[PDB]
């Protein structure tokens, strides 16, 4: 009759978390590269509409509105990642901009 049970799927949860990537949001850089993570990994097969940078804005703004990059209380900390993403997205895009 295990006795423990539970811990294992503590340290299992712990592990877990720490691994897994964080969300981020109070920093930007983190929230650039974040943006562009999906911009590419999305890119992938986001191909539909032929977007270009539609989801690089549409995207800042998305996460904008969800971390809270839009007018609110802050010392211009955890947006300008936000919006700095997308450009520096359809610019690490317009590079090769080739793919």
């Amino acid at each position: 009759m295990d006795l423990i049970g539970f811990g294992y799927a503590a340290l299992v949860t712990f592990g877990s978390i720490f691994g897994y990537k964080r969300r981020g949001g109070v920093p930007s850089l983190i929230a650039g590269l974040f943006v562009g993570c999906l911009a590419g990994y999305g890119a992938y097969r986001v191909s539909n509409d032929k977007r270009d940078v539609k989801v690089s804005l549409f995207t800042a703004f998305f996460l904008a509105t969800i971390m809270g990059v839009r007018f609110k209380r802050s010392k211009k900390i955890m947006p300008a990642g936000l919006v700095a993403g997308l450009s520096l997205m359809m610019i690490l895009r317009l590079v090769l901009l080739l793919l």
